This record gives structure tokens, C-alpha cells and sequence, in this order.
């Protein structure tokens, strides 16, 4: 209804429904604006993918507060009145002074929600720091979407599985749902069966499945996360990705060939269209020019 | 040789060779370092790219001088000792002052060459000031790089063709010549025939075609630039509109089949590896981490 | 009573009061903070304080779109639950499209209000466009506002007295006013007697007057200008310059006897609690930091 | 003679001549440009100001490598032929990997120098990492500045003294020296023996005395630091303090008295002046406007 509700949109997906909230992991505003044309309910703003296109580096803890609120503003509000936007938030970009100026910033922002995770300031793509250290962090989130009154949609992300295993991890959500986390996210299945298994160990406190295009984790339908009883999926590198090999693909025939060879029906106009040509023409016209 | 010496390595390529110039036009850290994986010798960055992705809006002077700065600081300096970047610049996002702290910002950024157009500031992807006001625009860019005695390569490029018509452009181009201007471009020529001509009309100062892809100006290719004798090549949206159009095809799959099915090559490790990866853990390595 | 309320707030004292709102003119986030220390019920972002602050350069129209929003941004957020905030909005920073996009930029990010101007876009601290060119910033800035259901207080201001006179200025706020505005700003009065008919002119619309301190308009106090019938009043320089001032001060006694000479009262704890550290300190102290 | 040759002219400085290089803390463009109105040889960005002014926040690792390097670049180059500037990079804002990434856009953007510490990542104007940790930072930043091939004056600071005490500082700068940093800073002296003991131990490597105005340091002339042996002085709180003091008296004039009352003589032209207005009409004159 209102304009900037994206936290509330996606809270009444959560609560009022038990439909899978599938998020097409987007990175930039032609990622973003490609997503809404088709009509996704909810987009998710990778950390990973902000890093490359925005700054041009890996995904080792270079892309700060300022990187990912301006991404994260921008995206979530291409469409003041467009599907809620979950962002990559790390690990709130230092202590808790910041993951709580973090979630301020997310939250003015017009960000539905945000994934908080466990790693070490120094993060990647592994270690963890203590059960009671992510705890702070997950306590100065809380504290601050309550203090701003916000249906902010905290998502506790534990990187744990890696070097201390799948009960730490459950004990790490389980912890983190009682700081008042609203959804928990074990970071990188070993197998399906272990993706339903932690489901179960927390339900009915609702889960989020992130599916790494090409990455080591299993590879996990929307059909068969819903039936494992998901509510949120996000797909980290649904757009990074195919951008990288299309973009490569034809700079190779560039150089090769000397032409471009993009379908035609890829004009500017329409790249236009896709990024809001027509609010733009209403505007100007709209305000008698 | 030195680091941040784009502008030399242009001005280099411009004075000290005839080979023709090719730049992708690039918009972002993906499709700049997908540019420069391949080898390219210089490169270039699309404005209505940089708007499209940085902001997720149309090319309708939405973009202003921090974004553009932003995005071509962080992309000509990937590689300290890379590929030269030119870099659009609009119409100098407002009067002298700033068409000169544009030039300044784009030097001190490491930014090799820019174009600077007769656009009405209100400009779009179609209105021209008077030679005279154009003529402002271009003294104060030369004014600015020399006084900074750098070897920024400055672009005169002309939209007149549309309103004014052939010759109009030429007399802007020989104008902007006088006034100091680098290399000329005649904005979306209309015949192969006619860019011959331009070219002709103005040797032997070099001029640049500006090759829009899927766009309102015919199909040159880069053998057929080189042989009519243009010195820069630029394609505005080589890389913008293929990432378009995987990122649709792919997001269509997801939406439809709940899978992303992108080709299992494309992993994160290997968007890492073109994005800077070893850099970044030689520097770790090296520190002693 | 609700978080990045500011225009509501500001709205209230407007329309629910006839209070004359006292607006120091802040720009930076010390000179921010100061304001909120002595408890001012409504703050003024300057347009020449941010671009000689965060640019350091003349109010030439240098400072666009994207520095204007960031400091607003920055000092109406400093307290959620702090004191509304009016921003200079010059003239929008380019067409329609783009008044609109700063309107928007400035509702989202918490801003109560701005002023817009009829300034030529090449302005300065002086030429006007024609009033039918002024109005569509006008309706483009209220139509803004409008589509985003926001309380946001639009100030229609006018330069136009020193080129084209006082009924000029008069029919300009009427015309705007009848546009959607919901304040008038006659900028730079000649005499209070010129001031006191303007509010008679056009009441009961509200007027504002800026108050530029040690510029070329009167002085008037401000219980003279709640006589007048003013009810906003802004004081452009309040803070720049006496900020000025004392740091040239303290620089020359540096500079001669080698020594800052502040008076002790003011440590850099004083400093850090007057720009929130007893917040901080809340925070991580909550956090279980 | 060159432009942005900061480094090279602060190296000049300190390898070239025997003087204490007076250094004012400043923090925004205001306090930049009286610094260089009044003749200052080098200039000192405070990371407390910058935070202080850019973001309204206290000093506790809030503003991030985006503020700074934001602050530093628009400092070091208001003027292209100006003093150096020397700037804050606190711990670096991360890992190695931040360090150098922190050090190559400094120097990319003219700085002349920076101070990097060993404070623990969540840093305050106090704990310090280990001497292996702090010293992998070190190496990362020297590495980085000699792979630029640059001049950039690293300062190694160390804030031990407090939890460590004086020897642990003393071999902690004798290990930066090795490894490869300009100058060391030992943070925070108790007592003027103890700084001239400071640079004794370290002699002939230069030192650099931090003087924090209304601080919890000695206070030290310029006359008593040169005498001691310190090749430069900064004067962290310098402009920021001041600043604070005279804004504040004004607005409580204000509140109180209905009006600013700033010495006459500082008016918005004068204001421009300082901030580069004749720069700018240089600029608009010469190009033809
Ligand atoms: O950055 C990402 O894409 C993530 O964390 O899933
Ligand atoms: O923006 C562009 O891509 C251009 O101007 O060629
Ligand atoms: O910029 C300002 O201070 C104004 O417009 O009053
Ligand atoms: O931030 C500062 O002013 C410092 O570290 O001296
Ligand atoms: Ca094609
Ligand atoms: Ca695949
Ligand atoms: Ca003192
Ligand atoms: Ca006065
Ligand atoms: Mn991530
Ligand atoms: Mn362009
Ligand atoms: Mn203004
Ligand atoms: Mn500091």
C-alpha cells in the first residue's frame, strides 16, 4: 500500500503466508530492474555481486557500510512502491556499534531485511568467531530494528558448518532466534537431506535456503526447498553469473570478429524501458515540460 | 610503465601508432575486468551504463559528476598499471566550473581521455546549445588539463547531426579542433558513406566512432573503421546489453522451472579470479597473513 | 512519536501552530550536533555551508545532487527522534526528472522540507529562468511529494527581485503556491518594511525568511520577523561563519606562537558526547559488549 | 612544481631540510582552506573530525575507508599545487588486504601521507593487536606504496603505551622502521621527558608528536617539540575544537537573544574567497564565459 514498506511487505509474506519466497539474487540497478520486469516478489542484493560490479574485487570484506547502503538504498527503492529487497548486511562491518549503525542505515533505507553472519571482521565468501561474540552482534540488530520501531526482518546467519559442524550451527540459530533473530540461515548444505534436517530442528522458526549458482553446495529446486519446508530462498549468483558469461562471450567476438552480435531486440530503448524510461517520460511530461 | 598513466598510454597509442583504438564499453567492475581478462588495450565507460547500473535509470542526465567520477575511478584503476580508460562525461554536468572540476576530477582519477558533448544539460541517450556555448565547454576541459599538464585525451563529440544536420557537426568539430580538442566524434552517423566522409573532412586529426549496438546508426565493423580511417572505436553497449539479455533469459528459467541453469564454468571462484583474486591473496600472502 | 518523522513534525509546527520556527543554519554533523545540544525545534541544511564544508569550494553550483542528499541525509538522521530538518534543494539539479528524483531522494532520507529556487541551474549565492519554467520544477517537486504520500514541506523560493522586482517575486510565489507549495521564500529583501508586505502580500500562505548573516539583506531579529508574520525563519551562515572565524583565529595564534590556545573546557570527550557518545556507548553497553 | 605531488614535496620536507613540519588538523573544506589561506606547510586530516563532521559520530571506528579516502582526496586537492596533506588511516579498515587497498587509494587520490596503528580494528581516540598483527599491516601498506612507486610518507603509530607501556612502543617502532615505515608516531606521551626520550631511542628515525588540544597529553610548543627532536607536529583537535566553541556561544546567542551576532567582516563573500571563488571565476572568465 504505503510507499518505503518493503520491511512490511516482506514481514506479511512471512507471517501471513507459507508460500516459499523465491529472491533472485541481484547486484546493480540493471540486475535489480530486470528482476521487477518479471515480476519476482522480493529481490535479494548479494554481497559478493555488489563487491564485483560496484568495486571490481572479490568477496573478502572490501565492500563496506557505505558500498552496501548506497546498493542496497538504491535497489530497494527503484520502485517506492516495488517488492521488498533482502541484503547481505555481513557481519555488520565491524562491532556493534556499527552492525547496529548497519541496521539503521538498511532500515532508513527502505531494505526489508538484511542476513547477519558469524564470520571474523576479516570475512570471505572460513572462521567464526564465539557463539557469545555473534550473539552481540545479533543483539545490537535487534535492539536497533525495535528501537526504530521496524518490521525490519533480521536473518541470523551462522558460516559455522565449515569448521564446527552442523549441531554448532543449530545451537548458533537456536541462540540467535531466542536474541530475537526472525529467520535463521545455515550457510552452505552439505546435502538435502541436512538442509531438511535443520529445518526441521527449528521449525516452526522459519529458515532461509541460499543457493549458490555453480558453488559446492547441493543443488536444490524451488520445488524441492518449498517441500523441505524453506520460507525464504535467495539465489546468490542468479544474475552475476550469467552477466559474467554473456559479457565474456561476446567481448571474445568482439576481439575475434570485430562485432558486437548482441540479438537485436536488445536496443537501448528497451534497456531504457527496463530501467524506468516511462516513470522518467511521465515525470517530465507530467510537470508540464 | 608507471603506475596510473592512463592518459600517457592513450595519448601514447593516439600519437605513436595508426592502430585503430578498440574500446568495450564497460559499466561496472564485472564487465571492466571481463574486458580486461581478454586483453583489451583501452577501454571505455558508457555513461548510460554507468546510469543504468549504478542507479537503475535511464540515460536522461540523471547521472551527475560523482557518479560517473565513482564509477570511472574505481574502474581505470583496477589494474594500476592497466588499460587507459576513456570515460563519457556528458556535457560537463553544468558550466564551466564545472565542465573544468569534471576534467580535474576525471584527471586525478587516472581517467586516460573523456568526451565532452553540446548536449543541453538536460541531455539524453535531442537538443544542442550554440556553437558558442559548446565552444565554453570545450576551452574550459582544455583550459583544466593543461593547466594540470596532464596528457588527457579530450573528445569533441557533436550530437548536431540530428537537428543541425552534416555540416553543422563538421564546423563544431573543426571548431573544438582549434579550442584545443583531442580526437573528434560525430554522434550517430547515418551511412557508412558519411562517417568516410568525416573522417575525410577532418584528417588528420583523428576522429572516434561511437558504435551503439542494436542502436539507430549503422553496422561498422572494426575492419571497416579502420580502413575509413577512424583512430577510437568505442562500443557504447557492448557489454551492457548482452548482460541484459542473460540476465532476463536466466531469471525467466528461474522464474518458470525454479532452477538458474547457468553453465557450471561460471563458478564464484572463477567471477574471484577475474575480479582480482590473486591480487588480493598475493597481497595477503605477502603481508606476512 | 515515530522515527524519521521530521515532515510530519515539521508539518505539525506549521499547520498546527503559529510558533515562528527558528532554523539555525547547520552544515556538517558538529554544527548539527550543536544545534541539537541547545535544543533548536527545527534545523537548516545550507547549500553554501555543505559545498564549502564538504567540498570546499563557492556556493557555484559545484555541490549537486548526490553531496546535497548525502549531508542531509547524514544530519536529519543523526536522532531518529530529533528536530525536523529543512534542506536547501537549489534548483532541483536539472529538469523535471531530476527535481523530481531529488524530492524523492530528500523524502526518502528523512528530510521535513526544502527550498526550491528559480534560479537558472548555472546559479550562485543572479539570473531566473521564466516563471512557466520555474513552475514545472514546481509541479514536478509537488507532484513528487504528492505520489509518495509525504508531508514534505515544499518551499518555493524566488530570486527574482533583484532582476525583475518585487511584484514579479510576488506573482511567482502565487503562481507556485497555487501549484502545490506549501511556503513562500522571497530571497534577499531590500528594507523590512519590503519584507512585512510580502507576508501581507500572500497570507495566509506562510513565509520563510533567510536570514543571511553578515550578507546584504537586513538584519531583522527574530521577534521582528514574528511580527512580520513570518513563520519559518533560517539563518543561512549562522554556524559557517562564526566556525570560520574562530578557526582562523586559532590557526593565526598556531601559526605566531605555536600554540592552538582552546579554551580547556572543550576536550575531545566533550566533543565526542555532543556528536553521540553516550549513544554509542549505549549501544555496544546493550549489546552485551 | 608538479600537481598532486604532495608526497613528493612532504618527502622533500623530511629527507630535505631539518625543519618540524607544523601540521593543523583539519577535517573538512572550511578548515582546509583557512589552513591554506594562512600559508601551512602541511596539513593534518584528523580521523575524530572527519567523523565528527562528515558522519556527526564519535571516534570509534565509525567512518570507514569511504569517508576517509572521500574527506582525503577532496582535501589534498583543492588546490593541485598545494600543501601536503597528511591523513588518518587509522587501522586501515581491515585485514591486509584493507590496508593496502587503504594505502593505494590515498595515494591515488594525492595524499602525501598517513599514520596507521595498532588498535584493535574496533579502534577509539584502548586496546592494541599483537606486534606480529600490527607489523602484517605495516608490510601490506609499504608493499602497497613501493609497488605504486610512490613517496607516500608512512607513519607508524602505535597506541601501546597505555596497556603496554614504553618499552613494548619504543620496539613496536623500531620493528615498523624495519619493516619499512617513514616515521613513527608514539601515541599519547604522559610527560615531555619521556617524548624527548621517545625520539632519542629512535634517533635519527624521524617521529611525529600528536598534540591533542584540551587532551590528556603534555602540552607541547612548537618550539618545545622542535627542540625535542621531532621532525613533524600535528595538532589533531586544532580547527575542530575551536570550531565547536564559537558555533556553540552563537547558537546560544541565538536562542537567546534573537540574533548571530559574527563579526561583520566575515561575510558569505569573504567566505568564497576562502573557499576558492576566484579559482572559479578564473575558470568561468578564461573559458570564454
Ligand atoms: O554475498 C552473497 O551473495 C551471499 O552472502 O549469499
Ligand atoms: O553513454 C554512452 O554509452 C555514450 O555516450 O556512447
Ligand atoms: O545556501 C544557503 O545557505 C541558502 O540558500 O540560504
Ligand atoms: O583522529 C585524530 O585526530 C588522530 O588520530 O590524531
Ligand atoms: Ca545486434
Ligand atoms: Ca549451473
Ligand atoms: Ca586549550
Ligand atoms: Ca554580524
Ligand atoms: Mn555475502
Ligand atoms: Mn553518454
Ligand atoms: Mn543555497
Ligand atoms: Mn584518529
Amino acid at each position: 500500500d504505503e510507499p518505503f514498506s518493503g520491511a512490511k511487505k516482506l514481514r506479511h509474506l512471512l507471517e501471513n503466508t507459507d508460500e516459499l519466497i523465491v529472491c533472485p539474487g541481484v547486484y546493480d540497478g540493471l540486475s535489480a530492474r530486470t528482476a521487477m520486469e518479471l515480476g519476482f516478489k522480493s529481490l535479494y542484493m548479494t554481497g559478493a555481486g555488489t563487491t564485483a560490479s560496484r568495486l571490481g574485487q572479490p568477496d573478502l570484506a572490501i565492500a563496506q557500510l557505505h558500498d552496501m547502503r548506497d546498493n542496497a538504498d538504491m535497489i530497494a527503492n527503484l520502485d517506492p512502491f516495488g517488492p521488498p529487497l533482502i541484503a547481505d548486511m555481513d557481519t555488520g562491518y565491524g562491532g556493534p556499534i556499527m552492525v547496529a549503525r548497519t541496521v539503521e542505515h538498511y532500515i532508513r533505507s527502505g531494505v526489508a531485511g538484511a542476513h547477519l553472519e558469524d564470520q571474523i571482521l576479516t570475512k570471505r565468501c572460513k572462521k567464526v568467531v564465539s557463539r557469545d561474540e555473534y550473539l552481540v552482534r545479533i543483539r545490537a540488530a535487534v535492539a536497533t530494528k525495535r528501537r526504530l520501531r521496524s518490521d525490519f526482518v533480521l536473518i541470523a546467519r551462522t558460516d559455522a558448518l565449515q569448521s564446527l559442524g552442523y549441531e554448532e550451527c543449530i545451537e548458533r540459530l537456536r541462540a540467535a532466534r531466542d536474541e530475537g533473530a526472525d529467520v535463521g540461515l545455515l550457510e552452505g548444505f552439505r546435502s538435502k537431506e541436512q538442509a531438511a534436517a535443520a529445518v526441521a530442528a527449528l521449525a516452526p522458526w522459519p529458515l532461509l535456503l541460499n543457493s549458490v549458482e555453480n558453488g559446492h553446495s547441493p543443488l536444490i529446486t524451488v520445488e524441492e526447498a518449498k517441500a523441505m519446508g524453506f520460507r525464504i530462498m535467495i539465489f546468490s549468483f542468479a544474475t552475476l553469473a550469467p552477466a559474467y558469461a554473456a559479457i565474456r562471450e561476446t567481448l571474445v567476438r568482439l576481439r575475434d570478429h570485430g562485432v558486437v552480435g548482441t540479438p537485436d531486440g536488445i536496443t537501448p530503448v528497451r534497456l531504457f524501458e527496463v530501467c524506468g524510461l516511462q516513470d522518467a517520460m511521465e515525470v517530465d511530461n507530467g510537470a508540464g515540460g
